[PDB]
């Protein structure tokens, strides 16, 4: 999209990046004046202000300033200060645009005459860039396209100096022929390196001192930001001079950059009652035209659209913006909200309608008293659910809600709203039934929709032969062929895909805007590909022109960028065209018809699908050429294709505002090249009724939709009165063609049926499927991670650590702080006990085998069991059993003795009474100080008194202390019942404590062995006793 | 019951090609277990079926069995046998 930049920005960027042997003067020599600034700083940072004379002009995207007398020339600094006051911040009117002034530019005066007034211009076209040089430039330029010398620089062609000398410098003075030429060359390099689409310096004054740029108007290709953000810096695009932009309108513009969706809003009079929120650019334009046709021009307030599949939150933002802006006034006559649009191909109507549903649930208050009636007309994916959701909600809140589906005309709700009606070489054939396509990108939903369409079209084979995804290895993706399961290959490279599938003749390119150009260039190196569909929106226009030139050279048809694609019923479907399978069946797009159509919009293309299905035999072929300024293929290209196609009988064209493309159709129908009936309607007749230059833009006077509609009418094209009459005129043309007998409608054969998707049946609640798994500790799904009913942010706010998280994940309890601290201490004291034990030994062996962290730790952990690491659990169980049986500690000691069992948790190798373990002491002190009650610990301490009376080293172990204290924590903190604590002991929570604690040490041992670079271990033979049998 | 009627579509999350448990007879890569024993493949033929989905020639199966035999053990001193012995002595 071309966007005009300010004069100051243009000159600054030109000074910074032009490269010429010419002496360019006044580099970075300008001053910016605004009403809300001081002046002393402006004097101090620009010492050139008093050095010579000054000239001041408003930099607010205003042209014809000389003819309107808005410039002060040949007048000094005090002069500019005096001249600002009557105008600075004051009302100004240029033609039909009225607005104040916030921006002026100051530059040194250049003494010059009309003898060196030179006009230079470079503007972009489809075939290349035109440079216009007028020797008698300035105000007296007059007709410039006819008097200034014009030269074409083609796509991927250089502007060479001798071209400038002869074909551009006939009338230039000889003394200034040379350097200017160089300058011009450099200027062109400035034009094409910074992705300018329009760049005019007029006047450009050159004298023996040097060259001076007095003025320049520049439009740059904004979509090229990702290429030029370094060179552009923080480039700004001023709005057209006129009414100040609303904060909500700037909010919508900000929303547009959030994602790939298109989110547009523009105002003319907020005091109007007609308020439209229409999905799809084409649908929005059509609705505006329809309301303006039947008497709503002045009373319509806004014009805007939401498209590109916006999300629920973005729809909330747009809807709450429109309601907030609508609530600013009370209109006693009443207010309407027209919402909907065409049938969506890709936009999830369910989500985009839940968004407005939940945006109007909270806006019932400040709008119910405003007498707002809402008329909806929406179709698309999941429209049958979103429409009736919004109906339920509107009936619940009680606001006037009229729910209409696709069975009604898209613009009938307009008539209901305004009361006019009651409220109830390049080939000719691109695709065939044997067309095989390669899809660039990982688009499984689109490929599955393609395959479902192929199945219901009774195709022998799927239309997708392979997929290309560079970020993965070659594999096979599982897809559905009806109810059967098939495999489609996915290749990392184009080359392998084309090698293994020479029958592929189509590429569907789902590469983003940053990758689409390179993908398409790479694709056109394979001659087997004859048609490329580019889906990405936002490709820079120069790159698209290079694509167009290469495709023309190679004879490759390009369904231009920023398109949903196209559909050939019975044969082939591009990507997401036509929406889901229910829309395919409803519009009967599974069988050929006889009407072939072309349009720019994809939503309008799906609307055309529906209309043509409703009123005629059906669609033979539909193409959406895309919304870019240079489509890969034009309207006239596809019309020529259709005329040469014996299958089609009538051709529908849906043109738009701007561009002289329909006139090629007129020249083909006025002459005898185009003979079949053509029904053409151009949208955008309301563009005249807009008091602005809102961007898809009309440049000249004959490029308006009214001029084109009339021109097609007199050319012999069946042009309806309006869009609302398009269905009836198509119906009448089809009826005449069938009464004559050229069209013989075929018998309606029922299509094959495709089983419903399981996920869609579950969402509708139509099937029952028991869940095979149960879980209660963690909820991954949802906005925030949840640990046993507690959000992770709350886990960190409550300042639980590892112990609290462990309590949540293992017990689903919010443990007291001392419990979590005790759990952490238990993990700390069991972290490691040296390399000699069985688990650490195994982990070290596995690490020295060069193996792996997980493998080594696991090898060590698999020794945890009865003899190693199980004393915690064993001690807890033994002491709990003794305590619960009611026997006193002496009885327990004797009972263990006569059973031939050592007490688990009693005994140390070296440490004894008077030589305490000192990590038994740490834990015991903590438990004594913080636990409310420790009955089992007291019991175990009595047992320890008896056992140390037998011999000193029979002390409570770390295992014994941890086991009994963990039982005490479980059944004495308030979180558990006795049954829960007993169950957690029984199922092995203390085994988990030991395992988690000792994992830290085992990982440490693994890392230690890796750091020491210890080689493979072999056990010495002298340490092994071999006792093999004599001979077995 | 919706799947039996063919009324819904649900993609299978797993693929397998080596063994078919369902059905009247167990199948090893397209070969019934009764045929596996009738054709007198041993461990080597079963391994060929399960690992390569091929009916290997008899000398190939015999060679695979021989390879399994010669790598069966190499004493208790090596790392894997050492770790297994440690874990067994841990009563595990
Ligand atoms: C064109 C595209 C597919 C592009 O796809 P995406 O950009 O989303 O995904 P990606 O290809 O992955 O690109 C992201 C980049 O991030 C990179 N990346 C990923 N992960 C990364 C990581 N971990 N680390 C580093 N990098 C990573 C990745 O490598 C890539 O890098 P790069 O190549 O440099 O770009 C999509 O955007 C688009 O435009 N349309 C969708 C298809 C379609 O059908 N359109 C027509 C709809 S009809 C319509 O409009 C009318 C209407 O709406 C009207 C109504 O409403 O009624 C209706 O419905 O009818
Ligand atoms: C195969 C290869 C390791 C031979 O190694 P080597 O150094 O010749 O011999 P070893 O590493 O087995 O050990 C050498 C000595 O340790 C002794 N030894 C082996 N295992 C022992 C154990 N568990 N306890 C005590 N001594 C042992 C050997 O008897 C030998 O004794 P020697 O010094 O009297 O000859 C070496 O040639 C090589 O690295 N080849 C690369 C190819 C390969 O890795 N093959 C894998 C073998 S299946
Ligand atoms: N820096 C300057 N030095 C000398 N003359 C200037 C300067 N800037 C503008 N002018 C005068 O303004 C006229 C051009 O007006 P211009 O700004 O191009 O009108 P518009 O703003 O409508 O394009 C020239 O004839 C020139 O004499």
């Amino acid at each position: 999209s071309a966007k005009a930049i300010s004069e100051q920005t243009g000159k600054e960027l030109l000074y910074k990046f032009i490269c010429t042997t010419s002496a360019i003067q006044n580099r970075f020599k300008y001053a910016r004046v605004t009403p809300d600034t001081d002046w002393a700083r402006l004097l101090q940072d620009h010492p050139w202000l008093l050095s010579q004379n000054l000239v001041v002009k408003p930099d607010q995207l205003i042209k014809r300033r000389g003819k309107l007398g808005l410039v002060g020339v040949n007048l000094t600094l005090d002069g500019v200060k005096s001249w600002l006051k009557p105008r600075l911040g004051q009302e100004a009117t240029v033609g039909k645009a009225t607005g104040f002034l916030k921006n002026f530019l100051i530059e040194p005066f250049v003494p010059h005459s009309q003898a060196e007034e030179f006009y230079v211009c470079i503007y972009a076209t489809r075939e290349g860039d035109y440079v216009l040089f007028h020797h008698e430039g300035g105000v007296d330029v007059g007709d410039v396209d006819a008097k200034a010398q014009k030269l074409l620089v083609g796509v991927d062609e250089k502007l060479n100096p001798e071209d400038i000398k002869k074909h551009l410098l006939v009338h230039a003075p000889e003394d200034k022929k040379e350097i200017l030429a160089s300058f011009i060359s450099g200027l062109f390099n400035f034009y094409e390196d910074l992705y300018f689409t329009y760049l005019e310096i007029n006047p450009l004054v050159v004298t023996k001192d040097g060259v001076y740029v007095l003025d320049l108007a520049a439009k740059v290709d904004a979509t090229a930001d990702y290429i030029c953000k370094v060179k552009w810096g923080d480039i700004e695009f001023p709005p057209p001079f006129g009414r100040e932009a609303y904060p909500e309108e700037a909010y919508i513009a900000d929303l547009d950059a959030k994602s790939g969706a298109s989110l547009k809003l523009t105002l003319l009079n907020p005091k109007g009652r007609i308020w439209t929120m229409v999905a799809g650019g084409g649908a929005s334009v059509v609705y505006s035209d329809t309301i303006c046709d039947l008497g709503g021009v002045n009373e319509l307030a806004n014009y805007g659209e939401y498209s590109g599949a916006p999300s629920e939150q973005q729809t909330y933002d747009y809807a709450k913006t429109i309601l907030s802006l609508m609530t600013r006034e009370k209109h006693p006559d009443g207010k309407i909200l027209i919402i909907g649009g065409s049938i969506a191909n890709f936009t999830n109507v369910a989500a985009t309608f839940k968004g407005i549903v939940r945006a109007i649930r909270d806006y019932q208050g400040p709008l119910k008293e405003h007498e707002v009636t809402i008329f909806v007309r929406r179709g698309g994916p999941n429209y049958q659910e979103g429409l009736r959701v919004m109906g339920e909600v509107g009936k619940t809140t009680g606001i006037p809600i009229h729910v209409f589906g696709t069975e009604t005309h898209m613009t009938a709700i307009v008539g209901m709203a305004l009361g006019h009606r009651p409220i109830p070489g390049k080939s000719t054939t691109l695709f065939s039934r044997h067309t095989k396509a390669i899809v660039w990108g990982m688009q499984t939903r689109a490929v599955q929709g393609m395959l479902d369409f192929d199945y219901v079209c009774s195709r022998d084979e799927p239309s997708v032969a392979a997929m290309v995804y560079p970020f993965t290895g070659d594999h096979k993706q599982k897809f559905y062929w009806g109810h059967k399961e098939i495999l489609i290959p996915v290749f990392k490279n184009m080359a392998d895909a084309m090698r293994k599938h020479p029958e592929v003749d189509v590429l569907i390119n789902f590469a983003s805007l940053r990758s689409a150009y390179d993908s398409t260039m790479e694709t056109m190196n394979y001659a087997q590909i004859r048609t490329i569909a580019i889906i990405a929106e936002g490709i820079p226009e120069a790159l698209t022109r290079k694509l167009i030139k290469k495709a023309d050279q190679k004879g490759v048809t390009i369904i231009g960028p920023a398109t949903v694609g196209g559909i050939k019923p019975g044969c082939f479907k591009i990507g997401n065209t036509g929406g889901m399978l229910d829309n395919i069946l409803a519009s009967k797009l599974y069988r050929p018809g006889s009407v072939a159509y072309v349009s720019r919009s994809g939503g309008m293309s799906n609307e055309l699908n529906n209309i043509i299905s409703r009123t005629t035999d059906g669609v033979y072929e539909g193409v959406a050429i895309g919304g870019d300024r240079y489509p890969g293929s034009t309207f006239m290209d596809h019309v020529l294709r259709y005329q040469d196609t014996p299958g089609v009988k009538m051709i529908v064209v849906l043109g738009e505002i701007g561009g002289t493309e329909e006139y090629k159709i007129c020249r083909g129908i006025k002459e005898g090249r185009l003979t079949k009936p053509i029904v053409c309607w151009c949208i955008g007749t309301c563009a005249t009724m807009f008091s602005s230059e809102v961007q898809a833009c009309a440049n000249q006077a004959s490029e308006t939709a009214v001029a084109k509609n009339q021109a097609l009418k007199e050319a012999g094209v069946f042009v309806p009165r309006s869009f609302d009459e398009l269905g009836e005129i198509i119906q009448s043309v089809y009826e005449d063609l069938v009464a004559n007998g050229v069209i013989v409608p075929a018998q309606e054969v029922p299509p094959p049926t495709v089983p419903m998707d399981y996920s869609w049946a579950r969402e509708l609640g139509l099937i029952r499927k028991p869940a095979s798994f149960m879980t209660s500790i963690c909820d991954e799904r949802g906005q925030e991670l949840i640990y046993a009913g507690m959000p992770i942010t709350e886990v960190f706010k409550e300042e639980m650590g590892i112990g609290g998280v462990l309590g949540l994940l293992w017990f689903q309890k919010r443990l007291p702080k001392y419990s979590c601290q005790f759990i952490e201490m238990c993990l700390m004291v069991t972290a490691d006990h040296g390399p000699a034990v069985s688990g650490a030994h195994n982990t070290i062996i596995c690490a020295r085998a060069g193996k792996d962290l997980v493998s080594s730790l696991t090898s060590g952990l698999l020794t945890i069991g009865d003899r190693f690491g199980g004393a915690l659990d064993a001690a807890a169980k033994m002491f709990s059993k003794a305590f619960d049986s009611g026997i006193i500690p002496m009885e327990f000691v004797n009972k263990m003795k006569k059973e031939g069992k050592l007490i688990m948790g009693i005994g140390h190798r070296v440490k004894s009474i008077n030589n305490p373990d000192m990590r038994v002491q740490i834990l015991k002190d903590y438990v004594r100080q913080h636990f409310p009650a420790t009955p089992l610990l007291d019991y175990a301490l009595e047992v320890e008194k008896i056992t140390t009376s037998k011999k000193p080293n029979l002390i409570l172990n770390v295992a014994g202390l941890i086991g009994v204290a963990f039982v005490d924590m479980l059944r004495n903190c308030g979180s558990f019942t006795r049954e829960e604590a007993d169950e957690y002991i029984d199922i092995g929570a203390l085994n988990g404590i030991f395992v988690l604690g000792r994992s830290m040490g085992f990982i440490g041992h693994y890392l230690d062995q890796k750091r020491l670079k210890q080689g493979l271990y072999r056990h010495p033979w002298d340490d092994i006793s071999y006792v093999l049998p004599e001979h077995m």
